[PDB]
């Protein structure tokens, strides 16, 4: 919105980044049973057959 | 299955072993009258005819 001076558009951008941090943040910390998940692209199997 | 950590196929496998080598102490140990059933492929022929 052009309404907004360009010290509403720092407020703003300020909250995106810890957003955006905490994105990566969130991305980063979880993990199951010493593994992350979301860490690297992989692929787990599941060995359900006998 | 692929959900067990790296730390836990340790612990699998150290009882695994054990019970390896617990097959391969009751082959080496049973015996009937000094003589070793399991120790050597062999033959043992019973008299049964006068």
């Amino acid at each position: 919105t052009g309404t907004n001076s360009d010290s509403d558009l720092d407020s703003i951008q300020d909250e995106i980044k810890s957003r955006l941090d905490e994105i990566d943040r969130v991305s980063g910390q979880t993990q199951f049973n010493g593994v992350n998940v979301l860490a690297k692209d992989g692929s787990m199997k599941i060995q359900v057959g006998a």
